[PDB]
This record gives structure tokens, sequence and C-alpha cells, in this order.
């Protein structure tokens, strides 16, 4: 059948895992809340705290989903499932449904409310197979999917940065800041086509990933560590005159221990420090970009982007470069919040030394070098998949330091509105009905998937419940799992969640 | 036709009789209530007299159909028809039929309440066909299906058991009570994919009974009172000396008439006795755990669960094992409170004597033996029809003493919730639009039947309507109708619902 | 071949999963 009175769609879940592949499929419930009445505006967010940067953005009417992260495709069991049983995997497909789609009318006879549900109702659909438009998709974010079905999803405005707010704020003059004002880009979701559905529609949506690999692996040495130290070596070590203490210059056989090596490590950079009070874009290392002329008011600041981690790779001096989360938007400064810790993998530290003819000195810095080897971020469960790799002339490596992936293309971000109903007035208008949405997005991604067979004789390391605590409420209850009160009880440090890397081995 | 305004399928029932089977046909009225918000919790249930058990259980927004009892599926006619005129009966097969669906959209203005139906809602129908997650089914719960049809069928929320509240409490220390806590599994029905439906819609669902006859038959002897008493047996009974009183030792040829069998008794437990106040689990046996370490609180109690009835077979001493139940929720303490009785069969009686060279002396215990027979439980109209046998690695014979049956995979348990409608806000959340659900369930189940011949030439035994008695307001209705101020009666003590296996002849 | 100085069977193992 068809029409209203027929579900377009059931629910679907619960993952697969053959050994070349894992279908994990996901199902939810949405609104979409009519942000920022239709109307776009500007909004120049800043706090004040005026010496903020004071971003000027863009709103829009529209809401997207955010599905990257990967707690929201995998149960801490189907999660720890691939991280014990695989060396690799990367998501080969996606295919996304909106369905069984439902219109409530808000009504409101003041205090209370009423919802009257709603039939010749619409919703729009928007998808970007071209990544044209500012794609509001970042990393870490918030939100994407909850991680825990059954919970509803509530969507986030669709906004972008059109220009740096400084830079055209604009300081009397210029023309060099009038231009870069007159060039701020205006986009639109109405533009390019797209779908309107009432309650009984629904759609699709599919996705293809040109995607690398993410490594479950671990070293269990660092590369310049491998040779046999029984075999002499044939090399030697001319040492330069000490010029105090004492002994003077002398040439000798290398130890058949300790064979030098190849194989530099990976770059890092650990001689910033983050910069002034919070909320002021703290990053340590700013990228900004300093035109010519222009003008800038204090800042630094309040230009550019923080560069966040710098790591990578090349193990950390404190806690300022560990990373952090709070995995919840009710953490405060210290509460959620799991720190990154090391896998113990020892691809992935990496110090270096130089120095002093007499003592070693960690040094700050490390650009990239011809031999490096590093291992990318070890991830974790609360991570997110991909990002977009901007488009750009000249790139290097590409490879970022919070994990995820880079991708030419990433999925898509699918945008959703709800249809301006506009209602008559006098004036005339601005005026419009108060409707939301609510509906069932169905998130079904395919990984290519590799399973691992190895040598070693002993038993490697796998992913305990026993790294879980017991948590929440009165303490009853362990990690992942719900209150009393129920509420789903979060995993507390960094080895709760189970990252990959940390497992199985790898002859380098 | 399709859509809103076209039923989906008719009422039913009204039972069959043919000799070979019996189709038993059934429908209902349901409705679904929105249990637990749709979060889930843990909720620690307990009274308090915090001495008890105090389970800690799993709350869900599920709630299920339980299809388990005779008397949901045969009238007092059609059962009585089968219990007179077969021998034995087992379920073949069976079909459920989810249709005539209704969500009603429950408004409140303040006190009274409106219902403006509504449209574009679904519901969430769920069937286990692995019998993965804990199903709630026990044999005798509550509820079931209304005996009686017209009689609307209210559903009960879905809960389980993580793991025992006690060991995992946990005191202090512990690592022994940390695992067990830590291992507690969490289960969600969201997970695996199900059927959302709206109003149009409909769904079936089959079953496929691996299944063991039960019974309706009668043994007018012990099993060892079979022999031709007047031939004579060649055996011989020495008689230790007596040691006090007198008559030194002899002997001497067996009686023609009671010769010595084969063929014990079956086995049961009569030596305990229920511990303890109500409320606190008296089973007068607990299975229980006791891991090595752990800890224990007071109990015992407490721990495990109470094994009940022992018996099995071994006619009971008292009260105390003869089972019982209220067949009814406003049962108070005595009232409703119908106890099993005797058969009269003579299987199924049982004793064991043993003793003392000088007087026989009931013996408690009585294990199981190689020659033992006992007859399986007579049940009767109010019996629970089967029970899950747990997989487990050895088990013995499995015969449950509640009657019932065992089966590796019963009838998967149909669950079914209200799909959870949001609505926004600014906080945001959490919060629903309040909905109920209601519709019609056809339980048709096929019966595997096998009807009895016999050379007997005495009248043997049926189930007459005098054995019924007379009851409910002014005396005046006998036992299976309604009052006046209809309500129907219910049958009073034991024979009112009539058990098989009182009935027929079989030669042992 | 066969006889002596011609080995048998060679090693074996490593398991397969």
């Amino acid at each position: 059948g068809s029409g209203v009175g027929i579900s377009t769609g059931g629910w679907v879940g619960g993952s697969y895992f053959t050994d070349s592949y894992v279908i994990t499929k996901n199902t939810r419930q949405f609104l979409v809340k009519i942000q920022n009445n239709h109307q776009y505006k500007t909004e120049l967010i800043s706090p004040s705290t005026s010496q903020g940067k004071s971003q000027r953005c863009v709103s829009t009417p529209w809401s997207y989903f955010n599905f990257n992260q990967y707690s929201s495709h995998f149960s801490p069991q189907d999660w720890q499932r691939l991280t014990n049983e695989y060396k690799r995997f990367r998501p080969k497909g996606m295919h996304v449904k909106i369905y069984n789609l439902q219109i409530k009318q808000i009504l409101s006879n003041g205090a209370d409310t009423t919802y009257n549900n709603d039939l010749t109702a619409g919703v729009h659909i928007f998808c970007d197979g071209e990544h044209a438009y500012p794609n509001a998709t970042h990393p870490w974010d918030e939100d994407v999917m909850p991680e825990l079905p059954y919970q509803t999803w509530y969507l986030f405005q669709y906004g972008y940065i059109p220009v740096i707010h400084e830079l055209a704020e604009m300081e009397d003059s210029n023309a060099v800041e009038k231009a870069i004002c007159l060039q701020i880009p205006f986009f639109m979701l109405e533009n390019s086509d797209h779908e309107v559905l009432r309650t009984g529609e629904s759609t699709e949506f599919t996705f293809n990933f040109d995607c690398e690999w993410i490594n479950n692996e671990r070293a269990y040495i660092p590369p310049g560590l491998m040779f046999n130290p029984l075999v002499p070596t044939r090399r030697a070590q001319y040492i330069r005159r000490n010029n105090n203490p004492q002994t003077a210059e002398s040439t000798s056989r290398i130890a058949p221990y300790a064979k030098p090596t190849s194989w530099m490590t990976g770059p890092g950079l650990l001689s910033a420090q983050r910069v002034g009070p919070a909320t002021s874009d703290t990053g340590a290392w700013m990228v900004a970009v300093k035109p010519e002329n222009a003008s800038i008011d204090t800042g630094m600041s309040g230009i550019g982007s923080g560069f966040d981690p710098p790591q990578g790779s090349l193990a950390p001096t404190n806690l300022e470069y560990k990373i952090q989360w709070y995995q919840t938007p009710q953490g405060t400064n210290n509460n959620g919040n799991i720190i990154s810790n090391q896998p113990l993998s020892m691809l992935r530290d990496q110090a270096l030394f130089r120095g002093n003819q007499t003592t070693y000195n960690l040094c700050s810095d490390v650009w990239m070098f011809p031999n490096q080897i590093w291992d990318r971020y070890p991830i974790t469960r609360e991570n997110p998949i991909w990002c977009k790799k901007p488009r750009s002339d000249k790139h290097t490596t590409i490879d970022p330091f919070d994990g995820s992936l880079a991708m030419d293309h990433p999925p898509g971000t699918i945008f959703i509105k709800m249809a301006k109903i506009p209602v008559p007035s006098n004036n005339n208008a601005d005026s419009y009905l108060n409707i939301y949405c609510t509906g069932q997005v169905s998130c079904e991604i395919v990984w290519e998937v590799e399973r691992y067979a190895t040598k070693n004789w002993r038993p490697e390391r796998r992913h305990t419940t026993f790294g879980l605590g017991i948590g929440g409420a009165d303490n009853l209850n362990p990690t992942y799992h719900v209150d009393k009160n129920g509420t789903y009880i979060q995993p507390t440090t960094w080895d709760m969640c189970f990252p990959v890397k940390t497992n199985i081995n790898k002859v380098l």
C-alpha cells in the first residue's frame, strides 16, 4: 500500500560480522525544530569578553544529519569484536533512509501545548553529492547519532563561516579589508533542487568511500630496533675531541647490539604552549593568515585557528598536548573529561634527542624528514570516522592528528528543513505556522574488514570488561549500562573506550 | 483496498475438533501503555523489609504478548471436550496476527482526558525466532490472554534480571563481586531489526513446536501391582534374625499374591520446610550459587531461587507442597486460592518406605534411580502450556513439576512498543508525546491430538458440570458464567477446573 | 626418491583458523 497510515519502512539494526566485511545497521528517532525562523541572518557569534574572536558566521533554517563517529555505529560489543578480531577496517559504503515522517503542528493556547498532528505538510531533504556548500560537519563537534538507540536524536542548525570576522571588521580606511568583505560568499540551500516529503513519502541516500584503512595493530619494538644483536656489524664511530671534561677523540667499531638505524621518528611540534584565557581559542599554534596590510585588533588571538594536537605522534610532555574530551554535553571543567593515553605501541612514542656532545636533550619541532615513520593516532570508539580533506593545489602526506580520516568527498551531509508554511496577515507577514518533523533515519554502512593471523606464540592482548569500572547513582551497574534513574553510564578515562592499535601485534 | 478506513482482518474463534487435530482460534483487544517512559533504567525492585532479596532487574519500554496457558486457548467446553475424548495432545503449531491497530493520542486539559485518535503514528513489533534476549515469559506469572474473550488484554512491561543483586551488591573489597558486576549483560530490543506499523498495516507470526505429548490417561494400579496373583512365584525371602522381639531368621517362598517388583517410585524431595516470612522467597529448597569468595548478606534468603513443588510426584505430606494459585489478581491470602489435589491416578502417588526391620518409615528424598516411573503432573485448564528449557551443556530427564512442557525454542515472545514521538523543547528534551495503541491479536494454534480406544467394560469417568458449583453475587449462576454485576465466576478449588489424567484408563 | 638419505616428510605446524 501507500499513503498516510502505511509505514514506509521498519526498524533496523544489530550489525553482522563476516570475515571479509562488517555490516552495521542503526536506526534513530529525530526531530527538526524550525531553527532561526526560516530566515538566515549572520549572527556575529562572539562572547563578551568582547576581546574574543567574534566570528560572524551565518545561520540557516536548515538542520543536518551528522553520522560521523564510531560510537554511533558500533555497540560497545560490536566495537571490541572488531578491535579484538581484526587487523584493519575501513567503511566501504553507506546507505541512509529517511522514513516514517510526522508533522505535528505545535499549538499554544498559553502555558501548556497541544499537537494536532498534521497532514498536507512537507519536509525539505537535501544531500551533497558534489560537496558544494560549506559542509557543517567537523570531526569532533557534538551530537552525531546518539551512541545509544531509542534515544531521540535532536538535529542541529546548519551554519558556516563566510569570512574571518576580523579582516573586514573593518577599521576605517581601508580597501584591503573592503575587499574580502565584498567577496564573502553567500550560500543558500534553496538553489540546487531537493526533495520535499509529506508523511507517506520516504527517501534513500547511498554513499561510496575512497578511503584509507585504519589499522588495528601494534609494533612491539621501535622500527630502529630491528636487527640481530648477536651478529657483529661492519661500521665505525668517530667521536670528536670532547673539549672538556676529558677523553680525546677515538674511532671504534659499533657494538653488535645497538646498531645504527635509518627510520627517523614521526614529526611533531612540542615547543609551543597554549596562550591566554579560555574562550579566546588557545591552540598553542595559530595558523591565521596575515594579509600584507589589512588591519588587526588585539591578536593573533583572534585570527585563524588553533592547531590541535601537536604532537602528532612524538609522545607529549604534559597534559596540554594529550587531547581530551568530555563525552557529554553536561560535562563541566573536570567531569566527564576522559583524557587520551599512550597505546603502549612502540611506533607511536618517538622522542628525539640530538645534542650535546655530552648529554642528549629532547628537541622541539621535528618537521618532516625522508625516513620518518609514525603511527596514525590509535583512535577509539569515541572518535570521528572521517574528516573532509579541503580542496587545494598542493598538500603533504595528509595524516590528521585527530585520527579519523581524510577524503576528497566524505559522506555528503544530508540537510533537512521544515518547509515554511506562511499565514496571512495585514502588514503583511512575517509570520509562519509552527510545526516540527519526526521520523526515522537508518544508517546502514558496510565496512571492509581484514582478519589477523600471526606467528606469535604468546597470548597477545584483548579488551576485557575488566578494564571497565563500576559507576552511576548508587555505584551499581558497571559502565556501559543504564542507571536507575536510567542514564547510560559513561566510560571514565581512556581504556574504558577500547582503542584500536593497542592489540594484536605486527612484525615491522 | 488498503490504508486507513479499511480493516486489516476480522475476528476469529470457535475451535474445531477433528479426530486427528484440534484447531483453537482466539482473538483479543489489547493496549500498549508506554511503560517506563521510553528509557530503560534498572529499578532494583525490593520491598522494604530491606532484608528482602532486592533483585535489581531491568525495566524496558517494551511490552510483550504472553500466550502461555491452557485456559486462554480453550473454553471450559472445548477443554473437557478433549479432556474427555482424547488420550493425549500437544500443540502442533501457532499462528499470531496483529491487526486493526489504533493510536489514540492521550490528551489532558487537566482532570478529564481526551483522545483525538491519531494518524501518522507507529508501533514497534518484534519477535524472537532465535530466543536471544532474556525472554520474560515464565510459566505461571499472571495475565497471558484473558481466559474470556471480549475482555480487553492489558500488556505488561518487559524486564529481566541481569545479575543476582547480591554478589555485586557489592561489599567493600572485592574484585570477586567486581567481576560479575562488570559482566552483567545489557540487552536492548532495538538492536536486531523489527517492524513498525501504522494503522493500516498488520503483521503475522508463525511458530512450530518440537514438543512432547501431554497424556490424559490413568493408571488403575501401581506399576508394581501388575502380575497374576493366582499363579505361584519362584522366589524366596530370607529374613534376618530379628534381634528383639522374637522370630529367628527363616527363608520362605514368596506368596502368590504380593509378588516382588521392579519399577521404583518417581523421585521427590519431601524433607525440607519453607523458611521464614513471606516476600522473602520461601521455597524450602534454594538452589542459589555460592561462588567461593564473593560476599553475602543475611541469607541464603536472598540468593538463588526456591524450588517448587518438591514433590514432584511422591504424594506430599501437607498443604505446603501441594502447589496453589489464586486464579485472580484480586485474590487475597485466602480467596480465589484453588489448591491442587490428587488425581486418584495410581502412578502418581508413590510413597517409599524402607526401614526398619520392624516397621516401614516413609523416607525423605528419593532421588533418581534406574527403574523409576512417575507420572507427569496432571495439569488442568489453568496451567501454563510450555516452559523454556534453558540452554546448558548437561541436563537430566527434564520433567517440569509444574506440569507444562519444556522446549528448546518455545514460541518466541512477541514484543511491542509505542514508537517514541518526541516534542521540541529548549533544554532540550526529555519529552515525548503521550499515546497508546489498541488492536487485535488472533492466536490460532493447531493441536496434534489422539483419540482413545480401550477394552474396559465399565463406564470409566468424565467431567460433568456436577463437579462444578454455584457462586457469585446472590448465589445465582453456577461457575463459568457471568455475574449480574457481570463478573466471570471463578472455579473454586481443584475439580472445577477439569484436569487431564483423571479420566480414561491405561493398561500399564 | 626413496631409501636412506631421502627424508620422508617435512616439519609441520602453525594452525589455521
